């Protein structure tokens, strides 16, 4: 049947004395009847989210910045100083339940140089568990630079994640600046998880793997949400096209290309989380492709509800375990792959 | 188990006088050892790919206009006169071919009017069997003025599409103006099929549902390529969003929304292709969601190679009619269904 213990690492809040921020996003992605319980999840890491996973089962929560956090903030200086914040800040918080939350950096993605020095400060110091990226770093006095880390200046910030074996977890943010005007404005219902953010996710780590991050640091880990943001069910087509046009296309130039095809990425350096995605079928279709050690459990609470998801996976046990290949997958997905993953000891319920 | 007499709808040229244009569609989409094979396709709808689909079983081939094709001319009058172009050459091309050539239509989207009465004269006069436009009509400098047909303006067009009851081929395109540099400059391999076009497409069709297109129009008929544009994986998220959140947030603002889940458009207004994605297991999962009566097969000439589309539907007939649930299924999948949309009377091998 059911487990608990379950590890939950999609898991947002943002710094209480910014509440008002978080009305802001509530107007993108929260309905009128559950703006109270987001706006009490949001701002109190250890509140009635903490009790509801309690309830629930689940064994250790994994925390980080919402979006667009420091992705949003696009003055460089202002954007350290809050990331620092939101990282001493969930820091104290998790002081207090040490067996059951841990988290991961917010950074500053403006230099590659300072992301390195804060993520080993909160690994390091922090005992943080790897970094939470919201997707592109903007930038510059209007906003307009929109800074990718598939870059060759960012592989000293992939150094410091293979050096201090953490992974990066690369999680969506809503549009801004011109695409937001240009492609989302008759559309705004789109802005989210119906398609933008899973939009933007997909094009990144799919620059990293033809940029050839993944092939100079093979270490490397990295998490996509949302059982990998489009990528599976393109897994055919995107390796084909690779093999029918981009691979000689870029070698005919002498351009970087990826050296592997796309499943050895997806099946060494990727895992996914079933963050905002209870959904059975989809998972058995990851799991075929991907393997079932590489897929690990999580809500995406505040903004999908701990007590939907884990009733997903909880109430549905036998059916799920069909699709994954047994009992010993399920509870892989549930909490083993990722107890492993991040080197956790005992914790919360993890043996039960 | 492989058939004869198969439909394939998703298959470009481009004007003969306009050759040097496709030099440019080369440098984005095609390895050098496929140069000469795509520039004698694009401008010769009866040349050699003609002799591939005689060989390779198709019995029925329906040509669009390649892209961004009029979707890329920011000029009204110009693009207008251009498809007019497109439209009286192929239809000049395929009365040579009646029993197993048809067309759809190239249209100007600058003006939902405009491109109706064009619409209605493609069918009408020139027998063509629906339209195929390239995602966002592109206006302005660098084409950063992006229309999209899911605004109040296009249910002129819509319509029509039902007065004629022919359906709307909604094909992507590549990324134009301040998107291109800024999300695309650093990571160029990615337009195309690795990620960019779907995106757009997704955007669009999705645009076009919850804007209500479909709740006000409950006849029109759109259909996508490559199974879907990232659809079908996220069928579960994108309702459950929609139940959860973009629903009752609309209602709550008196904002049009979609008025039936999902999965109720894809089964009763959009149908997939097969084109560029010969996947027996991609193609599996979109059967499981939205039927094997609502999936036609097609290849993406001459993107993708007639005799390896051909191939993989022939060669593995018995494990995709396995995968699809028999015999009935796969031969709807390859000829019948497309057959009946269309209102094909008899065609090249249509009994096979
Ligand atoms: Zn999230
Ligand atoms: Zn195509």
């Amino acid at each position: 049947g059911s487990m608990r213990g379950k590890v939950s690492l999609e898991e947002a809040f943002e710094l209480p004395k910014f509440a008002a921020q978080t009305k802001e996003k509530a107007e993108l992605y929260i309905a009128p009847n559950n703006r109270d319980r987001y706006f009490e999840e949001i701002l109190n890491p250890c509140g009635n989210r903490l009790e509801l996973s309690n309830k629930h089962g689940i064994g250790y929560t994994i925390y980080s910045i919402y979006s667009p956090g420091p992705q949003g903030w696009t003055e460089r200086a202002e954007c350290e100083e809050y990331a620092r914040e939101c990282n001493d800040y969930i820091s104290g918080e998790i002081a207090n339940h040490k067996d059951r939350m841990g988290a991961f950096a917010a950074l500053s993605m403006h230099d590659p140089k300072q992301a390195s020095e804060e993520l080993t400060r909160c690994v390091k110091e922090l005992g943080f568990l790897g970094a939470l990226v919201n997707d592109v770093q903007h930038a510059g006095p209007e906003g307009e630079t929109h800074i990718f880390y598939d870059q060759p200046e960012w592989d000293i910030f992939w150094q410091t994640c293979v050096d201090l074996d953490v992974p990066f977890y690369l999680h969506p943010e809503p549009p801004f600046g011109s695409y937001l005007r240009n492609q989302y404005e008759g559309r705004k219902y789109l802005i989210g998880p119906p398609v933008s953010f899973a939009n933007g996710v997909s094009l990144h780590v799919l620059g990293m793997i033809v940029n050839g991050v993944f092939d100079r640091f093979p270490k490397l880990k990295v998490i996509l949400g949302h059982l990998g943001e489009h990528i599976p069910g393109d897994f055919w087509r995107i390796e084909h096209w690779f093999e029918h046009c981009s691979r000689p296309l870029a070698k005919s130039r002498g351009d970087v290309f990826a050296e592997k095809p796309l499943l050895h990425y997806f099946r060494n350096n990727i895992w996914l989380t079933t963050s905002g995605n209870f959904s059975t079928e989809t998972l058995k279709f990851c799991v075929e492709h991907v393997g079932a050690e590489r897929i690990l459990f999580s809500v995406d609470s505040p903004y999908e509800h701990i007590d939907v998801g884990c009733g997903w996976y909880d109430d549905n046990a036998k059916a799920i375990m069909e699709a994954v290949g047994g009992e010993k997958a399920y509870k892989d997905i549930g909490r083993d792959n990722a107890k492993k993953l991040f080197k956790l000891g005992k914790f919360y319920d993890s043996e039960a």
